[PDB]
């Protein structure tokens, strides 16, 4: 499937492709990358492992201009 990944505060320092994909391939099925500014998003396969893949390794809740993060989900086909 298509699924969600935000995250801020984190992919401040350098990464690429492969990095994001080491660090949560144990957590989740991963998709494809879209990264920008103090921010990063990353689409994935399967909404449960974006769920642990930024609450596992990120954090499992947010804090105002601290750490942010968010799971998304969409539609198929």
């Amino acid at each position: 499937p298509k699924s969600r990944l935000f995250i801020g505060n984190l992919p401040l320092k350098n990464v690429s492709k492969e990095d994001l994909f080491r660090i949560f391939s144990p957590y989740g099925h991963i998709m494809q990358i879209n990264i920008k500014n103090a921010f990063g998003f990353i689409q994935f396969d399967n909404p449960q492992s974006v769920r642990d893949a930024i609450e596992c390794e990120s954090q499992e809740m947010n804090f105002g201009k601290k750490l942010i993060l968010e799971v998304s989900s969409s539609n198929a086909r």
